[PDB]
């Protein structure tokens, strides 16, 4: 039984992020991508060579990409390939399969490696070029049951984090209690925040926190500040009477699964009501 494949448009392929661009693709008309919030489709790209000088950064982080000399970087590959990118948008958002694609550059101790080959294609891309994507996939699925449950973000983790919570509210209409931390270096990092906060006027079971590791002081930030694992635990875990009873689904960079992981652990709550999506 072949995988299902559909040749998409790019809509939009904006940033979110210093380093996150939202790549926006249109379905044929017509036709539906079955999938689940959570879930994933693969990108293909043909044999292609792409500069980063090419890319559309928008102007507030071009400061910083010229700070690192990202621009310089050019990326060839001589062969197809594929890679899984997680639906940010959820099943009702017809028409569309809308992605978070971190900007996958060679390692600061290394940077004259060769640039991640897929995402370097996908931040070339333009309004109006087309790409082929299949499946859908997914095993980063909601448990059904009365749990309240807490979602752990960090960079393109927006993505299935953003599926799963529009997907409770919206389309199961869930009266759970549900909270989302999602952690971010300074605010210009942050998007989908207005999303979140219209959610959670509508959604008296719903709440929505972000911590900045390192705000800057023109982010005139009043929020929370450190690592999202601190601040879950401090201004929620701390006198929650059983944590061990709330599902945990965690997606974000290595650092932040490990630390968010090591404090619940601590805390008592077992593997089972941990979900991890390590991408
Ligand atoms: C189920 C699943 C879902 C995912 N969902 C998402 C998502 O929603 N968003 C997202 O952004 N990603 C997601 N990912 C990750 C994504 O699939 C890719 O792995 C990611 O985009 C990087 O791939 P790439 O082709 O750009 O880089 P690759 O070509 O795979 O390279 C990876 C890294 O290795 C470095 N590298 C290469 N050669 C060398 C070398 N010689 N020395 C040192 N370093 C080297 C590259 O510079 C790059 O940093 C998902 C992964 C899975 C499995
Ligand atoms: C440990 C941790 O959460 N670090 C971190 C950060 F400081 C900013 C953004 C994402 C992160 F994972």
């Amino acid at each position: 039984g072949p995988v299902k494949k559909w040749e998409c448009e790019v809509i939009s392929n904006d940033n979110k992020a210093t380093f996150i661009k939202e790549l926006k693709l249109r379905i044929p008309e017509g036709e539906v991508v079955p999938f689940r919030a959570g879930g994933y489709i693969q990108i293909e790209c043909p044999p292609h060579k792409v500069a980063y000088a090419d890319f559309d950064v928008p102007d507030e982080y071009r400061s910083d990409w010229d700070k690192f000399n990202l621009f310089r970087y050019v990326s060839e590959v001589k062969e197809p390939t594929l890679r899984a990118y997680s639906m940010a948008n959820y099943p009702e958002e017809k028409g569309i399969i809308m992605l978070n694609v971190r900007i996958a550059t060679p390692p600061p101790k290394i940077p004259d490696a060769p640039p991640g080959i897929m995402s370097s294609y996908i931040w070339s891309l333009k309004p109006g070029d087309k790409v082929t994507i299949s499946g859908p996939f997914g095993e980063f699925f909601a448990k059904e049951t009365d749990a309240e449950m807490v979602f752990i973000g960090g960079g393109a983790g927006m993505a299935p984090m953003r599926s799963h919570i529009f997907d409770q509210l919206k389309r199961l209409h869930s009266t759970r209690k549900i909270s989302f931390w999602y952690g971010a270096r300074s605010l210009r990092e942050m998007f989908y925040d207005e999303e979140f906060e219209q959610l959670a006027r509508d959604n008296p079971n719903f709440t929505f926190h972000v911590a900045l590791s390192d705000p800057l002081p023109e982010d005139n930030w009043t929020g929370h500040t450190g690592f999202i694992h601190n601040v879950l635990y401090e201004n929620y875990l701390r006198d929650h009477p059983a944590p061990e009873d709330c599902e945990f689904y965690m997606c974000g960079p290595p650092v932040m699964n490990a630390a968010v992981i090591k404090m619940l652990k601590d805390l008592g709550v077992e593997d089972e009501n941990i979900l991890l999506d390590d991408f």
